[PDB]
């Protein structure tokens, strides 16, 4: 009768579970797998490097709460994708790295097969889960296992190994169709115990200076209405982490973002909503949090092992952010005195003061452009385009764009994440445009852009509405370092006055060079209104910024 | 008295053992280490991605027989360099991956440190050896162990973990000097037992159709005149593997490289000199080697475990290739009746027949230009510049240049190696220029170039004598595949008529576009005579080549 | 002021979190730690082999829902305990392996330290979590991380590495006390989504022949009242897995355990309660589960990744068993038409018929005594002592005892578990006596007893009320195999008539040798009435049973 093969079973299983996009790099043994995927209706985005394909799948999971799919080749390409898979596991982004595998009997004897590697054994230390499928009748379960492990609990990167012999296996079509699995409740809701919610309300009500910390886990949870209702109805000031910006508008009257240091030092009870007390929050120790013993933490997290990871947590609340926030909110709507207005006014005054010190730098046109004057232009662009996605990476380009550029809608800012990775830029830009269809503004340091620069060709090839702004200051941090022996360039500088706009022109994209904030503002508007792939080489003062 | 620190002990340990070059990417916590190396006289080449820095270190080890040094950054950058470190282990290239790491007490408890990763534990499954240095007094011993493990036995990649607190430690300067170790016999000679040489000669004399196969291990050994004497004085025909080309000149009268399939099929005794019976030699099984049981193998390898890896080896000879071929040459000099005449003259038959079949394809003009006609010009360049270095990667551009371009001096060709990696090009080109001082011809496929093309800025920054030729056929293998749904481009194509030469001009380099073999020869000759960094975009027929 | 050290901080951290018993084997560097633990009130149990101390800590966690503590020694003893730690992770038992480790700077360079091993990196691929504490101020958080990982989520074995340098560090006593963490909600409740509960009930209400399967996860949860109510109020027949026997009395009228084949083969909807569809349930595949597509599974489990692991689960319920069973039970009390009576009467007939065939063998008293008749005596013992603990391991001794001996109270049967490990017997028996204070009856095969028999001295030394019954059939499976060459004993046999009773008396315990079921009965009653350590050597027909 009718027959099917491993090629079609893999594709049929992915389509059955809502997968629409495959980021990949072709080659042996997965070339015809990607072709069949494209012929079956899936959109296939081919990159110049598997790591950039993996970065796209990673941020795609963050944007969609569905696992981003990265398909790669044996050993060398698998390793390029595994580095992105490890970064996805670090940031709690759901993702499935699918990779071709060589002949199992040669690899297990280490006889030197083509692209030889026990990729299953190599992947496990660096990701959340790893599975290998040897039989075509198990492709449905294998994909189902990979999806569950990627989106359930704490989301993360999963590795799905498919040996080349699997694709050519042939079984009965009706048998294979019944073997496919459409996953029921891939990321199930987990509700907290009422005894834990009651303990959290008790601590929260006792606070003289409470504070909510919104992490990117709260943004990933996509409980926007519930999270915002928790902030407003409680009246407690909040501070968003980098990728939680825009969940509430960064100009919200309860936002203490421009007063982050005071809100963290002077608070007494802190509510962590999908935010880890890691290096980004000084591990809960030091002067950042005031004197030892002055803090009490309530924590909302799907992973119960994250509790007591750094300091004592008196009110652990385990469950998905959607279910736990609504449980806290339902306890607040039935009983809540109010946040002390003294704490509100202290943060509001210090916030306005910091914004006042910031305002002159934004309107300080000078030659050459400083970081502040250029970001003042891009901040207005985002304010005028609150639906656009902002990719951002670098050091000065990153740390200053985070504090200057206000976000207004959730999940619109995508940056270096937990490992502080340089190289996420162009891969994130491709996935942001592919997944959402919104315009992407990619604010890049010139050192950060170089880690993934060749993907501007991929951006051009698929005609994506990405506007790349390179803060060209001729180096890492600054461009003033020099060789004391007078023989080489500096360890941290690049070719002086590099014209990255000419690099974009090499692939049919728009290339612009600007030297003033107004020239930058006009060039960005032209690019984001037209939707054409654009790279804007912006000249930044090589002396401005910091070495850190 | 005077004090020193871990920053200086690390440099003084590397200086003491002959390290002259550091390939790296600056950042936390190793930026000051790279600046001090510049101040202490080492050459620091800073790349745009860490993988290309490590690819440079791997090929620099192959060229120098001294370990190549890649200095990287914590976890995100360590993983980027670890990929190339694993490739060096696969190709037996001596290399040391030096990476900073975070606080040991925060990573041990997995509390989310800056760039958190137990890089020692993660490196061990992927490289030859891994070490971590906690105390400054052990920096010298740590560097010693890293060097010995890198160059001794079968060479390979070594990871050296330096925690950030190690640099800041301060000890007595005189005590620190007496802690440094100048390694004695880092790669010692290993001489084979006479009874194993005798077993080999008995098998060799019994041969009626003997064959020598020179692998890149023999080219790495730098026993050139001995290896050549073994070939010429025994009269036995030889077949050179890819990167063993040029060890003997490829037009040598004893070369059966143009009769490779006949030499491998009909021979009865094969002498492997630093060559593994892996996928590159069909694992010693199948029709490539004629009928089963018709082969007896003599294998010369430093690794005793390489024997009997795939098929039975009747005459194993374990030791460094220098000591082994010389001991084998003495036995031949004392007792050898020559090589059977009709076997050498049968190979000359198929050799001259295959070359004559190739000739009309090297002179056939076409529009667009094909692979064979363009490589016929590049073959003349290498013949006219016989001491220039050839870097070559791709698929059609790789396999066709390997058979068309003849090398004349040893260690002059650097290609994808054992894993078939794409992305080594610009890294190998940088190291070849820096380590040797020779000119570099980089023959690249457009897909292969994309994996590492961003480093053309590094090629320009240090003004290295690199001439890049992109075989632009608009995609992988071919440039004709299309999306059957007509929505996106095909999975294996790129932006049609991409002008990579414009990208080179973005960083100050020379950019040329050529369309004929005659134009290609002029541009290469001008670039390699001037020594200026140059990228030549060669338009290749999108329909030429092989689809696989 | 007042000072404290790492020794006291480790002990006080365990005492603060409710730890009361430490299973260990003393040595360098943890000898003085165990001494301090005993001096500080904790009960320290010293074994003859670390693997048996770990097996004690493993089943101790299953019995108490608090992690069992094994203290071991560097590398060689760590590896012994790690083997038990891996098995605890396989069986989802909460357990912490605390090992001392060598000098970190010497191990990191692999210089050959006393007990040199990176025990953190070795334990990670074999257990659920692993941490290493370097500073005394992190001992409190370190213990809190080990406890949370051990009991929360799917419980499992955790490794806690304590370098020897840690124990001797001295800090302020008030600073040290404030650094301790008393874990809040170490194993939090996880409530299921109402929509998931609605889906399960609807699938349940549509069942013509529903079946409940209770796994040892339901026994571990200690929701005995809720689980018994779910079965008795729904009227659905249930099948208990091995260590779930007794949760409901094995003679409960709703039990179909004596009709297991018909229940598993002919049912249509199967509610798994803490049971995995693994080898012990034929992976939900094959004739065991009837015809393909005749089954629909509801699964209650705390691990969301366990769903769809073998076959498709149409109704996954994710949460702790206490919350999910109560959630199911709440809806059943609102609307439930009652279980189909034809399904009950069909199974009740099969249960009556099956027990009839087992009946004659249970009282067939031949000479030598056979497996069925001897276990028939021990089946009477457990009925008369429903509060006593049963430990059971072997092959024939395991399978037949599992089916013949009925359990009447929850968590009284402790057997080989998920991996089928031989050697859990004596370690489990020590933990069961110490943790529960109840009489322990250990039914052992002579081959299984050899994996841990040396621990009978541990039983005697601590005067534990353990009654050991060795089923001495003189070999593995059977004692009839011989050497076909007539030189050695058979590969599977032992010394004929080995007097394990006279071995017990070598350490002060009571030893008996019985040959009839009544002799076994009178000896077991006498042993368990007195509470003295006793071993009965029961002479079993060497030809009885099966093999393989
Ligand atoms: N759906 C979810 N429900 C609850 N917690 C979540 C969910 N998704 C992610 N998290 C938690 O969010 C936390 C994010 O921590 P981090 O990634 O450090 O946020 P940021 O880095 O913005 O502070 C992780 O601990 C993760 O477990
Ligand atoms: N100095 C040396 N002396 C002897 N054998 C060596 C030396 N350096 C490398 N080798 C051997 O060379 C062999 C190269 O195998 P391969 O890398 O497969 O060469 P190719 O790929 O050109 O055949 C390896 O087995 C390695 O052990
Ligand atoms: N507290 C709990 N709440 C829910 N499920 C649990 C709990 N403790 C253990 N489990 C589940 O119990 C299951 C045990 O499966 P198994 O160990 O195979 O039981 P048996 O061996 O009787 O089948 C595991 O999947 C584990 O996740
Ligand atoms: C993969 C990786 N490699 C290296 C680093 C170290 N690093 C941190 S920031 C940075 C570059 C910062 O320079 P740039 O992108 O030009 O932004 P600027 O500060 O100059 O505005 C680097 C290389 C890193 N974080 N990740
Ligand atoms: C890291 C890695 N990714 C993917 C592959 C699969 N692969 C094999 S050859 C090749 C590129 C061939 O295209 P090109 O470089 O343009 O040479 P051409 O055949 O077009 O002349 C690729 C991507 C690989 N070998 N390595
Ligand atoms: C650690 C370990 N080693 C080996 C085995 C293999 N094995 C399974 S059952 C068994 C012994 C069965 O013989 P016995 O314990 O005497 O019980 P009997 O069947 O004779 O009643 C063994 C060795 C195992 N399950 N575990
Ligand atoms: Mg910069
Ligand atoms: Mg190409
Ligand atoms: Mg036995």
């Amino acid at each position: 009768p009718e027959l099917t093969d491993g090629f079609h079973l893999v594709i049929d299983a992915l389509k059955l579970n809502g997968i629409e996009t495959i980021y990949n790099v072709p080659g042996i043994p997965i070339t015809d797998l990607g072709r069949l995927a494209q012929a079956e209706g899936l959109r296939v985005i081919s990159f110049r490097h598997e790591q950039n394909a993996g970065n796209a799948a990673a941020i795609a999971g963050f944007l969609t709460k569905k696992p981003g799919i990265c398909l790669t080749v044996s050993a060398p390409g698998f390793l390029n994708g595994l580095t992105a898979l490890a970064n996805a596991t670090t940031n709690c982004f759901p993702m499935i790295l699918i990779s071709g595998s060589s002949e199992r009997e040669i690899v297990d004897l280490q006889q030197g097969d083509y692209g030889e590697m026990d990729q299953l054994a190599i992947a496990k230390p660096l990701c959340k889960a790893a599975f290998r499928v040897l039989h075509a009748a198990d492709i449905g379960i294998g994909v189902a296992r990979a999806i569950r492990a990627a989106v359930s609990g704490r989301p993360g990167g999963v590795y799905l190994d498919l040996p080349a012999k699997l694709f050519s296996q042939v079984i009965d079509a009706d048998l294979g169709a019944r073997s496919l699995v459409k996953v029921i409740d891939a990321a199930p809701a987990q509700l907290p115990a009422p005894a834990a919610i009651a303990r959290a309300l008790d601590v929260l009500k006792s606070a003289e200076r409470p504070l909510i910390i919104l992490g990117k886990g709260a943004a990933y949870a996509q409980a926007d209405e519930a999270v915002r209702a928790l902030v407003e109805e409680s009246g407690i000031p909040y501070v968003p982490m980098s990728m939680a910006k825009g969940l509430l508008p960064d100009t919200h009257p309860l936002s203490a973002g421009a007063a982050r240091s005071t809100a963290l030092k002077d608070s007494d009870v802190v509510l962590l909503v999908g935010a880890r007390l890691n290096w980004l929050l000084s591990h809960g120790k030091g002067k950042t949090w005031g004197e030892p013993g002055s803090k009490r933490f309530i924590q909302i997290d799907i992973e119960p092992r994250e509790m007591d990871s750094n300091v004592e947590i008196v009110a652990p609340v385990v469950g998905d952010i959607g279910s736990c926030v609504e449980a806290l909110l339902d306890g607040i709507r039935k009983d809540w005195k109010g946040a002390p207005s003294n704490w509100l006014e202290t943060l509001r005054g210090k916030r306005e003061a910091n914004i006042a010190k910031m305002a002159p730098k934004l309107m300080k046109n000078s030659s050459p452009m400083c970081f502040h004057s250029a970001l003042g232009a891009l901040r207005t662009v985002i304010k005028e385009r609150p639906d656009a996605i902002l990719v951002n990476e670098g050091c000065n380009t990153l740390d200053l764009a985070r504090g200057i550029i206000d976000m207004y809608q959730p999940r619109k800012r995508l940056d270096v994440g937990t490992w502080g990775v340089m190289g996420i830029g162009m891969g994130f830009a491709v996935a942001a445009a592919v997944e959402t269809g919104k315009p992407v503004l990619a604010v890049e340091g010139d050192s950060a852009f170089g880690f993934s620069g060749m993907e501007v060709e991929t951006i051009c090839r698929y005609e994506l509405p990405v506007c790349i702004v390179i803060f060209n200051n001729n180096g890492i941090f600054r461009g003033t370092d020099t060789d004391p022996t007078g023989r080489d360039p500096g360890t941290t500088v690049f070719v002086k006055n590099s014209r990255y706009d000419k690099m974009m022109e090499a692939f049919g994209g728009v290339g612009v060079n600007v030297t003033t904030p107004d020239e930058l503002k006009r060039a960005v508007d032209e690019a984001m209104n037209s939707g054409k792939p654009t790279l804007i080489n912006a000249e930044i003062d090589p002396a401005a910024g910091s070495e850190g």
